[PDB]
DNA sequence: GGGCGTGCCCGGGCGTGCCC
DNA sequence: GGGCGTGCCCGGGCGTGCCC
C-alpha cells in the first residue's frame, strides 16, 4: 500500500550483490564510487559501470530494473524527476524519455517505465549471465541531471535501488547506493569522506 | 457516550507499541521525539515517521487510525482542526480534506474520516506486515497547523493517538504521544525537556 | 491607473487635520496615539477617536473616508484584509461586512465600500460641522484584527487614510496615520518610541 | 534591422531619468540600488520601486516599457527569459505570461507585449503625471527568475531599459540600469562595489 | 587542481499575545 | 505591570558549478 519501494537490502537465494570499479578520487573523475558511504560520485550524463555478481545463475527471463528514491525521510515520497530545464534539453538517444532521470546505454533490450499507481521512473534490462571465466556482469548507467538541480533533486540525495527480478515478478534480490552527481566527483567523495571520519 | 476518545495505552494481545527515530536536538530539525516527555516536536507540514512494533502477527484487513485529541481536561471536548487561515490554503493533497490536521503521506489506501456523531477526523491506512527481516513498518505522518495557529490549536497540546483495529471495529492496540508542531522543534524540545528536569 | 490610493497629505484649501486624545502610555491602554510617530496604537475592537479639523466649512454633502494601506512598499499592493479567523468570529455589528477591518461606530449613517477595480475596503461617515463652541467633530473608528493576526495583516504596518471628500467625488483633503493593533498599546508605543531615538 | 533593442541613454527634450529609493545594504534588503554601479539588487518577486522624473509633462497617451537584454556582448542577442523551473510554478497573478521576467504591480492597465520579429518580452503601463506636490511617479516592478537560474538567465547580468514611449511611437527618452536577482542584495551590492573599487 | 560563486543552512536573539 | 512565548529576522558561513 506504500507508494515508496523498499531499499532494504535483500541479497537472497542467488547470493546477488552489486560492484564497482576503482577510479580513484582525482578532481573531476567522471565516476568514482565510495565503499565507506556505500556511494557512487559522478558526472552529469556520464557512463556511471555498475557490475551485478551472484552465487546462483538467475533463472531464464530474470530482469534487472534501477530506480531512484529521495533517501531522507522528509523527501522519499516525492517522486525523483529530471529537472525542467533538462527535460527540455532534447539531449533524449531515442528511447529514454526526457524525464527518466536514469538512462542504459549499450542495451538493445531496454525499456522505460512509469508505475501507473506510484507514477516513478524505472528502468530495466534482461540480466545476462557473464561470459565464460568472468565473474560478473556489468551495466553502463548513467544519471540524467546533478543532484543540485534547482526544481529537480535540489541537492537533495539520491539512493538507486537495484533489483533482480524474475519474469513473473518476484524479487530474485535487491541492493543500493547512493549517488551524487555534481561537477567534481573526486573533490566532493574526498570532503563527505572526510566529514564522515571527523564530525559522524 | 462520551464524545472524547479514549488515550490509554492498550498493548493489548498482539504487543502493540510505537517507535520513533532519533533526529537529535538541532534547533530547526524538521521532527524529533522526546521519550521523557513521550512528545513529538515537528514543524509545520513535515514528515514525521511513526513505527509500528507488534509481537504477534495482526489478521488480515487491520487498520491503522490516527486522531488528534486536546490533551488539557480543559479542552479535551473540542474537536480538534485545522486553523481557518491553514484550511483555506489549498495545500490539499487531492485527498485530504482542508480542515483535517493529521495527514499520511505515501500511502495509496488512505482514507480520511469524519464522525457522525462527534464530528472529529481520523486518518486510516491498511495495516501492513514488516518486509521479512525487518522489525516493525512505518507510516509517514503530518500535521498541517502549529500548535500555535490562531482560531485553531491556538497554543494547547495535543494528543495523537493511534489505534491498531481489526476490520470488524474492535480495538486490537491502542498508543498516544503528546505533539507540539513549531518553527524549531529542537529548541523547544530541550526547553521542555529542562523544565522538566527544573520544575517538574 | 494605479490600484494603490494616494497616501500623500493634502490639507486643502478647508484646512483639513486629523486631532488624537491624550491617553498617555500605560500597559495596555485601548487606544494612544504618538505624535513622533504619526501612529496611531490600540487594541482589538476597541474604540478609537479621531478628530476632524478644519478652517473653512465643507460644502454640504461632503463625507469622510477611511480606508487602509500597507506602509511597506513591497506589500502597498496586496488588500488589507481582515484574516480568516476574524472574518468569521460572527462580530458583526449588522452593517459591517465581516472581512473589513476598519468600523465605524455610533454613525447612523455608515456605508462600507468594496472597490470594484482595486477590491479595497473602505468605510464612509457624512461629515458633520462641529457643534457651536467646538473646534472640530470626532469619529469613533474600530480596528477588527491585530497587526499580528495570521494570515491578515500578519505583522505588517498599515496606514489609514482619511479622506474628505464632495459629493461629486472631489478630494477636498487628505491626512493619514499609521496604526498598530495590538494587546498592550503602551508597552509598544514606548518601545517604538525608544528606538526611535536610539536607533533611527 | 538589429534584433537588440538600444540601451543608449536619452533623456530627451522632456528630461527622463529614473530615481531609486534609498535601502541600504543589510545583507538580505529586499531591493538597493547602486548608484557607483548604476545596479539595482534585489530578491525574486519582491517590489522594486521605480521613480520615474521628468522636467516637462509627457503628451496625453504616453506609455512607459520596461525590457531586459543582457549586458554582455556575447550575450545581448539571447532574449531574456524566465528559466523553465519558474515558468511552470504557476506563479501568475493572472495577466503576466509565465515566461515574462518583468512583472508590473498594482496597475490596472498593464500589457505585456512578445514582439512578433524579435520574440523579446516587455511589460507597458500609461504614463500618469505626479499628484500635486509630488516630484515623481512610481511604478513598481517585480522581477521572476533569480540571476543565477539554471536554463534562465544563468549568472548573467541584465539590463532594464526603460523607454517613454508617445502613442504614436516615438522615442521620448530612454534609460537603463543593470539588474542582479539574488538572495543576499545587501551582500552582493557590497561585494561588487568594494570589487569595483579595489579591481575595477 | 586552485579557488571564487551564491542559495541556503545555522544558531543567536527579538516579537507579542497572554499567563501570572 | 512583570515577564514568558514562539514565529521569524538576522548575519556568519558552508555549497558547488564554473572561472582561471
Ligand atoms: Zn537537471
Ligand atoms: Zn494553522
Ligand atoms: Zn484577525
Ligand atoms: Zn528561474
Amino acid at each position: 500500500s506504500s507508494s515508496v519501494p523498499s531499499q532494504k537490502t535483500y541479497q537472497g537465494s542467488y547470493g546477488f550483490r552489486l560492484g564497482f570499479l576503482h577510479s580513484g578520487t582525482a578532481k573531476s573523475v567522471t565516476c568514482t564510487y565510495s565503499p565507506a558511504l556505500n556511494k557512487m560520485f559522478c558526472q552529469l550524463a556520464k557512463t556511471c559501470p555498475v557490475q551485478l555478481w551472484v552465487d546462483s545463475t538467475p533463472p531464464p527471463g530474470t530482469r534487472v530494473r534501477a530506480m531512484a528514491i529521495y533517501k531522507q525521510s522528509q523527501h522519499m515520497t516525492e517522486v525523483v524527476r529530471r529537472c525542467p530545464h533538462h527535460e527540455r534539453c532534447s539531449d533524449s538517444d531515442g528511447l529514454a524519455p526526457p524525464q527518466h532521470l536514469i538512462r542504459v546505454e549499450g542495451n538493445l533490450r531496454v525499456e522505460y517505465l512509469d508505475d501507473r499507481n506510484t507514477f516513478r521512473h524505472s528502468v530495466v534490462v534482461p540480466y545476462e549471465p557473464p561470459e565464460v571465466g568472468s565473474d560478473c556482469t556489468t551495466i553502463h548507467y548513467n544519471y540524467m541531471c546533478n543532484s543540485s538541480c534547482m526544481g529537480g533533486m535540489n541537492r537533495r540525495p539520491i539512493l538507486t535501488i537495484i533489483t533482480l527480478e524474475d519474469s513473473s515478478g518476484n524479487l530474485l534480490g535487491r541492493n543500493s547506493f547512493e549517488v551524487r552527481v555534481c561537477a567534481c566527483p573526486g573533490r566532493d567523495r574526498r570532503t563527505e569522506e572526510e566529514n564522515l571520519r571527523k564530525k559522524g
